[PDB]
């Protein structure tokens, strides 16, 4: 599993590293997009949009118009909460808890939604899309560690 | 890959846990060892026994000594600093030839825990005959990560 041990130790290195340098939602997003081969959105837990990095476009007004924004609208946040846990591979023909008129989300690509969670509190949602690729369970595991720094850096932010 | 999956989630979950209950190492030591299937010993930086959990024994009067003392020699202390990343599957026949007896049995993994860009401390594994694969790896890495994240937080009690 060598490619995975060292796109582990990539992440990883994010929470023993330095701990100097102040919070960058963007470069984290950069990382994450790199490490995991994945377009990287955080969201905080109202909606906001914290960060993000693009490494391969997908139209999507919906995603579109949350960038613009930046925010999704209230009832797409809330519907971002009521998902529990990391729900994988998410498309048009998707099989989930999105009311029919929010799954516009899921118009094009393949989306992954990963909870972020930190100090027991939801603080946000890690939103990774990519064109045609499935994400497999080594992608999960880097997307769940990396969901994991994110939250580490939402609470230093808060406590900065 | 779902059985790693499944094991990253538990030490993760760690991560992204309460942070009510005050540290503690034992418990610390009691879950990788689980979660990695290994005995686990959490080494301060210093050589300090901070937590240690066994479910395999395997005879080495140089660990034995070390659980007795809850401390290594200044020797062995200094030796593991000077691993500077993680070194694994150390045995009899792979630390100057005098301080090798700490791999006089099994097979041992020597793991560094780094927590703001410093060392920590040293997570020690050993298994009496199965070997530390990358999935090994990946785990006990992690679980590295996890008890720097509380000696830090240990710090500031």
């Amino acid at each position: 599993h060598m490619a995975l041990l060292q796109k582990t130790r990539i992440i990883n290195s994010m929470l023993q590293a330095a701990a100097g340098k102040p919070v960058n939602f963007k470069e984290m997003a950069e990382t994450l997009r790199d490490v995991i081969d994945s377009n990287i959105f955080v969201v905080s837990r109202r909606g906001k949009l914290l960060g993000y990095s693009i490494n391969q476009q997908i139209e999507n007004d919906r995603m579109k118009k949350m960038l613009e924004d930046r925010q999704f609208p209230e009832e797409y946040t809330k519907n971002l909460f009521n998902v529990p846990e990391t729900s994988s591979n998410l498309d048009i023909n998707s099989e989930t808890a999105f009311p029919v008129e929010n799954r516009d989300l899921f118009q094009a690509g393949l989306t992954t939604i990963v909870p972020i969670i930190g100090g027991g509190e939801r603080l946000g949602t890690l939103i990774l899309s990519r064109l045609q690729d499935q994400f497999n369970d080594d992608d999960l595991i880097l997307a769940e560690y990396g969901a994991t720094v994110v939250g580490m850096e939402i609470l230093r932010e808060k406590a900065e």
